[PDB]
């Protein structure tokens, strides 16, 4: 263990004293594993290339007992992996002694081959060396397959090698926004970077990180959202607008929660809460289908270990009033206004009375969220759906719904109990803003003319979980915050 | 003055108390007005389609009239413009009083107008509105072209910026233009696009003082990335043997015209690449970014300010390489020997200072010595084209690998145009044994003990870039929300 590395390191000391380059600056090599084995995977069992040379790069992964004259090796590359068949007869002896130099070679090496494709007589593509070159050597002992913890998100880049999944999930991932960024732009959409540091940071209710600027001597709010800076451009002119970007939020860790995550926000001018639910419908339905050829997929909601349900994301999905469900799911009548002495009363009771756990501080808000999280966001499980019509006093900046005095032209979808979107139609009347009445520069900006939006957040980790089926987050970031 | 505003406010109380919403939710459009122009501007003077009926937005720039039946106004949308022309005979006299809505409406207004397509008798593209709405009033008095260019509220009002000066528009498309041909220059090449973490416990690799902030339920400080350096070799290690990132690091350091606290950088790792690889890369990049844009591998640049005299940029490879030692040791005609690191060097710098008058870095570490020499003896040799600084000492190089035949130096590249550097690349540094800060964090190390493959790396300042390409002398005017003082 300890003196594994104490032996390589000492190998590698050996090495130059010896006049040899462990670390060589420039291997030209003219073709990629992945490339290899699509022009050469049809070859005929025993089949050789001879006359065709080559100059290949790869990762040793295993090393077979060496035989009299006959290496075995499985060289990796890109995800994908061929077999090093090193023979005695097609050596090139002027660079060295045959046993010498493979004998050297470990589980992990990074080399690169000079040599010939080949099927084995067994019928296994192959690369048959002249010459193999050291390029980058592995100092420790790498896990075995299936052997890797924490580790995996300490050490992402043994996860990677190792774990064959660990690589198709960050490409799903990449996949996602790829697919994201196209379905924007494809319909008019022009993507900025607003800023990441802010004298205020809104919006949407979470503690930000606060950091220091030393030449300015002042003090900067990381964002916890785009929103504002956005429909500032909406004002600006720029009708369609998006940005795909780190937000920051100074909360709680778990497994829907990271300090850090990736999210998209959309405005989209002149579109309403109802262009915004098709939108979601569409980019749902559509993204599903195009990364697995069916709008069904598995998810293991209750862990690996359990068996999986499925998602059915076929459109449309269900649209659910949050205030009456939870009325009707209470046989209660919560009364407007919901922040009154009576209604707050009322609902606590309601959350004494079904063991639920009182929220602190307990504001109208905060007790209407808590009672939604209990009677509603479980409700389906088998499809996305949304949550509509949220009140005022749990959306600031969302405006008055239109017909249903109280509430707002508001939706979140759900998925297995864990909100992806989030949007509504932007409120836009400067009057109507009571906070103004946020960031004066936001406020200001409102009293040029906000025409008519509608505006959307996507949490991209963890819609990158459910269609990489996983249960945390940490699974769909490269370096997710770990405690040192 | 403020009297407008007051007055504006209250008009909207007004419409409010007379039962009209002046902020209405919900307006179906048919058509945008850059649509509309490519429908019907091979119209023909003073033809009309009457029966074509359009649902259209916009805001209102202009605001004239010519006898209280003909009114006449300027709407844009989507950085175009059209006429906006209201005939009594038109109008719907169903929805209210001709001569009192149009009366209403201000300059800056957002409104909605359901009407038909045509050209006036002189030819200009017009709807002709049956009905107009106002969709979302603007309170303030929007000023002229003249009231903007030049003052800090391009930079602290930006909405104002873009809907009264073309060229701001045409400079932030140009922007993600830019972005958008990395990024497909990139893939279309077999790079994969990562994103790797804002906040760490140390902070590399380069040299700039970082943000500092604390996470409260960890009780952690964190320091934000002045770079994507480490993350990203550590992933090459992982086997994604072409990997990228853009995005914005963090340096707490000074703001000027080329320096913004946060900026947005490419880097990309290449596996088994070179210092010979990345030359070609950025020579390849740079002419085929500018004549995607351009049509031409040539561009004019106001490298003085849009007062002074342009200088023409040649992006045409290849580009002029220019060892810096080498070349520094030429114009001042000395003798820069090894160490550099040595008090004999230092002391030698330090005169080439004294006696040209620049200014002194404090600390004057050989370093930093080094590079003051350079930007004041080459950084500015070639204006009229781009070109490349190279083999800078493994002193400045603490990542980068060393020269495989000139030694005490490395296989270090970067790029200048105009004198300001918008690109640092350069043969990794492999061998953990070689890195003896190692023996940055202990995580990186652990990493190269794992078996780094010979790569190549290199880092885009998109920013500066984009002033180039844009025609701006500051990063102010490349980006949205440039950090100004309160
Ligand atoms: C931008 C928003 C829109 C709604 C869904 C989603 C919620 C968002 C909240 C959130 C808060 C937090 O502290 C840590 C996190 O990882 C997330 C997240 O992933 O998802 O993204
Ligand atoms: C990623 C790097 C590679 C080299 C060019 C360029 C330099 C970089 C340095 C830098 C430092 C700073 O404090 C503020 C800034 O705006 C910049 C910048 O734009 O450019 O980008
Ligand atoms: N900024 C919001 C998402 C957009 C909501 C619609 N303006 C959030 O972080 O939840
Ligand atoms: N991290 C470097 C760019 C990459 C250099 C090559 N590894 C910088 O900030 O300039």
């Amino acid at each position: 263990p300890r003196l594994y590395f104490e032996n390589r390191s000492k190998f590698i000391q050996d090495q130059k004293d010896k006049g040899i380059n462990p670390y060589p600056h420039k291997f030209e090599r003219t073709i990629s594993i992945p490339e290899f084995i699509e022009k050469y995977k049809d070859l005929g069992n025993g089949e050789h290339l001879e006359d065709t040379i080559l100059n290949i790069t790869g990762r040793i992964m295993r090393v077979s007992a060496s035989g009299q004259k006959l290496r075995f090796f499985d060289l990796v590359g890109d995800g994908e992996k061929i077999q090093v068949l090193a023979n005695y007869s097609f050596h090139n002896h002027e660079k060295g002694n045959f046993a010498e130099c493979y004998d050297k070679i470990r589980r992990g090496d990074i080399v690169g081959i000079v040599g010939f494709p080949g099927k084995s007589k067994k019928g296994e593509l192959s690369i048959f060396p002249k010459e193999t070159i050291l390029l980058s050597a592995c100092l420790h002992m790498l896990p075995m397959k299936y052997g890797l913890t924490e580790i995996r998100y300490r050490q992402r880049y043994l996860d990677l090698l190792i774990n064959e999944s660990s690589r198709h999930t960050f490409v799903t991932r990449t996949k996602i926004i790829n697919f994201l960024r196209n379905f924007l732009n494809e319909r008019g959409f022009f993507e900025v970077e607003t800023p990441m540091m802010n004298l205020i940071a809104g919006g949407a209710n979470a503690r930000p990180f606060i950091t220091h600027h030393n030449d300015l001597d002042l003090d900067l709010y990381l964002r916890i959202a785009t929103e504002l800076p956005l429909k500032m451009l909406i004002v600006g002119g720029i009708d369609k607008v998006y940005e795909i970007g780190k937000v920051f939020r100074n909360e709680g860790i778990d497994n829907t929660h990271n300090p850090e995550f990736t999210s998209c926000e959309f405005y989209w001018a002149y579109a309403d809460y109802n262009d915004l639910i098709k939108w979601s419908e569409d980019f749902f339905s559509q993204l599903v289908y195009h990364l697995f050829g069916t709008y069904k997929i598995s998810y293991n909601k209750d862990g690996p270990e359990n068996q999986p349900i499925e998602i059915d994301f076929t459109p449309p999905y269900p649209k659910v009033s949050i205030v009456e469900e939870i009325e009707k799911v209470t046989n209660t009548i919560l009364e407007q206004p919901f922040d009154s002495n009576e209604t707050i009363e009322k609902m606590i009771n309601i959350i004494k009375e079904h063991k639920i756990e009182l929220p602190n501080p307990p504001t109208a808000a905060k007790l209407l969220d808590q009672l939604a999280s209990h009677f509603i966001e479980n409700k389906y499980n088998d499809k996305p759906f949304f949550i509509v019509e949220h009140p005022q006093i749990m959306s600031p900046l969302a405006k008055y719904h239109r017909t249903k005095p109280g509430l707002t032209e508001r939706l979140e979808m759900f998925i297995c109990g864990k909100e992806v979107l989030n949007a509504y139609t932007e409120l836009n009347d400067p009057f109507k803003q009571k906070e103004c009445f946020l960031d004066s520069a936001f406020c200001t900006s409102l009293e040029y003319g906000l025409p008519p939006t509608g505006g959307l957040g996507l949490g991209i980790d963890r819609i990158t979980m459910f269609l990489t089926n996983k249960n945390s987050i940490k699974d769909v970031i490269l370096f997710p915050t770990m405690r040192p």
